[PDB]
């Protein structure tokens, strides 16, 4: 029972998300830089940061009070 609205999306559907698959929520930091642009899986896809391209020496999952 609609008129013809074939486009229902929020103001902005992009923020602190993966810049590789933009499908899953990034929950891993790429230290040192500590950039979260790689999903739990994409984190292994690129040994470096897809933003700063810094040799990833250590990586940990946020798993904190920071979530949407
Ligand atoms: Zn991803
Ligand atoms: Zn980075």
């Amino acid at each position: 029972g609609s008129s013809g609205s074939s486009g229902v999306e929020p103001s902005e559907e992009n923020s602190k998300d993966c810049v590789v698959c933009q499908n899953g929520t990034v929950n891993w930091v790429l230290l040192p830089c500590r950039h979260t642009c790689l999903c739990d899986g994409c984190v292994k896809y690129f040994q470096q940061c897809p933003m700063c391209r810094q040799f990833v020496q250590e990586s940990f999952a946020l798993s904190g009070p920071s979530s949407g």
